[PDB]
């Protein structure tokens, strides 16, 4: 039987990545919301690159949103987000801060506790744009670059 809430997951074709602070290689912003667990967005990792970095997703219409799931890159820890901010907008110009938060880490504070989908819930807000910002991340250099395999959105 279904997980409470799962019927409200939006198809990934409804999510367009319209902005990211930077990108590396072929790890395009669009890959954070292409419904493919195997493709990632990864921000750039040259000397002047640093956190924070953001990625902005446009939905096909406004929704009443109350959750996104963050899926970490599945075959490497580089860019795993550990602290994030969520903002939303109706017009891609006036932003509301909807939450900041942390994803759980291990005892050492150097690896994610949950390698799968990490739920990020917030009070329902009508929005057509959501900006996800990586404030802290893990990697072979920590707190420098972010990645995301998927951002799954829930709304009505
Ligand atoms: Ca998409
Ligand atoms: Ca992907």
């Amino acid at each position: 039987y279904k997980k409470a809430g799962s019927e409200f997951a939006l198809d990934s074709s409804k999510l367009e990545a319209i902005y990211a602070t930077s990108e590396a290689d072929r790890d395009y912003k669009e890959n954070a919301v292409d419904g493919d667990e195997n493709t990632i967005w990864h921000s750039a990792y040259q000397a002047a690159d640093k956190l924070p970095v953001s990625i902005t997703i446009k939905l096909d219409k406004a929704y009443d949103l109350n959750q996104i799931d963050y899926l970490p890159r599945q075959n490497s820890r580089n860019g795993h987000v550990t602290e994030y901010k969520i903002e939303t907008s109706l017009d891609n110009e006036n932003w509301t801060e909807v939450r900041t938060g942390n994803l759980e880490v291990n005892e050492a504070g150097n690896a994610l506790a949950n390698r799968g989908y990490n739920p990020i819930r917030f009070n329902t807000i009508n929005a057509q744009y959501l900006r996800f910002t990586a404030l802290k991340t893990l990697g072979d250099t920590n707190n420098k670059y972010a990645s995301a395999a998927e951002l799954v959105f829930y709304g009505k």
